[PDB]
């Protein structure tokens, strides 16, 4: 059972994790059962579930298995903070897509796997991670003992795998850019309808996008240390591009690492504070992510000066 101040702090949207791995589990059960009940999952066949979901995440620095629970709890708390909105399907899915959303990511992008010419990328030509992450989420709940939607109908087993497969291809942040203009023409429109699924799945992609870039909304020495984790992916795959004979862009040449302020910038600029702030006019509940990214924006001013 959770600690008195887990309790508390994780109703927090800037909660962190910790660094110990054996309560991750336990903290995503009490997410679960808090969100969707505990007549929800059977407990010995989820934990099985998220037991293997872990071992199916690499030792990479940053794309791991504490970046999915730290994802899952970002959605927890959009959800807690919107009771109503969203059916107990939808919320049991998106948890679950959240822990599985980066199931076997060997820290390199899309763009690397493509120019390597990575059997994965004849596969999936597009989102290829993504396509492959929920693969292997399939192949996990395929798993004897794994199931753990077996108490589902047929229907709503291939609707809750539907909701999961959109929410995971979302966290292509290549699609995201399109996702968010879409949706703010729909806010300025006065034409956004949560009744209406195609709105659906934009709000639910963009919370997607929300919950991935969540380093960004936490309070600033969790952010400045979490960007130590994401550079040291983004630099190991420009030392990958390098040895394919290919000049990386700076935001992965390690060279350039002295531009990495100006590079948060940018980021807050053109991707993080619009997606939050769009999040923000769709569902007011969320303004504190929107608060803690500007906070943070503001400290990567600051670092420049
Ligand atoms: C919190 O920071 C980031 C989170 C991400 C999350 N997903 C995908 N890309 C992400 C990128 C992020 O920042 C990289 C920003 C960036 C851009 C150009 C750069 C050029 C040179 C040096 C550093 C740079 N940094
Ligand atoms: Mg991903
Ligand atoms: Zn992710």
């Amino acid at each position: 059972n959770l600690p008195a101040r887990i309790c508390r702090d994780i109703e927090l949207f800037h909660f962190d994790i910790g660094p110990f791995e054996n309560m991750w589990p336990g903290i995503f059960v009490y997410m679960i059962h808090r969100s969707c009940g505990t007549s929800c999952f059977e407990l010995e066949k989820l934990c099985r579930f998220i037991m293997s979901v872990k071992k199916n995440y690499r030792r990479v620095p940053y794309h791991n298995w504490k970046h999915a629970v730290t994802v899952a709890h970002c959605m927890y708390a959009i959800l807690q903070n919107n009771n109503g909105l969203f059916t107990d399907l939808e919320r049991k899915g998106l948890l679950i897509a959240c822990l599985c959303h980066d199931l076997d990511h060997r820290g390199f992008s899309n763009s690397y796997l493509q120019k390597f010419d990575h059997p994965l990328a004849a596969l999936y030509s597009t989102s290829t991670m993504e396509q492959h992450h929920f693969s292997q989420t399939v192949s996990i709940l395929q798993l004897e003992g794994h199931n753990i939607f077996s108490t589902l109908s047929s229907s709503e087993y291939e609707q809750v795998l539907e909701i999961i497969r959109k929410a995971i291809i979302a966290t292509d942040l290549a699609l995201y850019f399109g996702n968010r203009k879409q949706l703010e023409e729909m806010y300025q429109t006065g034409s956004l309808n949560l009744h209406n699924q195609s709105h659906r799945d934009r709000v639910i992609g963009l919370m997607m996008t929300a919950c991935d870039l969540c380093s960004v909304t936490k309070l600033w020495p969790v952010t400045k240390l979490t960007a130590n984790d994401i550079y040291a992916e983004f630099w190991a795959e420009g030392d990958e591009m390098k040895k394919l004979g290919i000049q990386p862009i700076p935001m992965m040449d390690r060279d350039k690492r002295d531009e990495v302020p100006q590079g948060q910038l940018g980021f807050y600029n053109a991707v993080a504070i619009p997606c939050y702030t769009t999040l923000t006019q769709i569902l007011p509940p969320t303004e504190p992510l929107l608060k803690a990214c500007r906070d943070n924006l503001n400290q990567w001013e600051k670092v420049i000066r």
